[PDB]
């Protein structure tokens, strides 16, 4: 029953969860010194999509994210839903970079989708910001914040975008 540490709708960890991964990781960086990542990324115009073709379509956009998620990290990688629209990813043994590709894989996987919806076909876009851990954040949820500032650059800075925390 591994029902204690996942989201229901989409399968991945939960909040919960996925934060004492991410703590767990930022310890095992503060002692190794190894190239780990997070991203943090957000379905853009969320509030629009689910107002305009309803909540069930906001749904079914959700789960086809965490299946484009899910179908396109390593195992080793772990994802988790951090809130309604929100999303982020541990990408261990990956640097800025490297991380990048992953994400830029996942746009555009996002990207060229299509939600075959019972409201209509829609097409949408995700915002996402790395982070690679440095040895400035003094606990995980300061790195959480680095992820989460170049989350928000890339939403300001025209969406459908990867930008890398500085
Ligand atoms: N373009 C690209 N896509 C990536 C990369 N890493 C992961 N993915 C995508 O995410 C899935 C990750 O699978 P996995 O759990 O690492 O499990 C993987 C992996 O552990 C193993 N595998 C396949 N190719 C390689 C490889 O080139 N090197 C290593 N070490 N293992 C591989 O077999 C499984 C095959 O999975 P897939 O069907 O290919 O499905 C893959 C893959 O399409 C990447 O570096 N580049
Ligand atoms: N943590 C994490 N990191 C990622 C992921 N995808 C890409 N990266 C990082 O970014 C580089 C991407 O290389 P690539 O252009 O996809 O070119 C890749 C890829 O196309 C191929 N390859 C490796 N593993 C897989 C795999 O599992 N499935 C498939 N289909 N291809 C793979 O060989 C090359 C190996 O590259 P790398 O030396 O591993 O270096 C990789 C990798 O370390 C990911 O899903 N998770």
């Amino acid at each position: 029953a591994k029902l204690s540490m996942t989201d229901r709708l989409t399968g991945l960890l939960n909040r919960g969860t996925w934060e004492n991964l991410v703590d767990a990781e930022y310890e095992r960086f503060r002692r190794y010194g190894q190239a780990t990542s997070l991203v943090m990324f957000d379905i853009d115009h969320f509030k629009p999509v689910n107002d305009t073709y309803g909540h069930l379509a906001g749904d079914e956009v959700i789960r086809h994210t965490a299946d484009v998620t899910r179908n396109n990290i390593r195992q080793s990688d772990s994802a988790g839903r951090y809130g309604g629209e929100e999303f982020g990813i541990i990408l261990p043994e990956t640097d800025a970079e490297s991380a990048r590709v992953i994400c830029e894989r996942i746009r555009e996987a996002i990207e060229k989708s299509t939600v075959s919806t019972s409201a209509g076909d829609i097409q949408y876009t995700v915002s996402m910001g790395i982070a690679q851990l440095t040895e400035t954040p003094e606990n995980y949820m300061q790195w959480m914040q680095k992820a989460d500032e170049a989350l928000y650059k890339a939403k300001e800075s025209g969406r459908n975008k990867v930008v890398v925390s500085l």
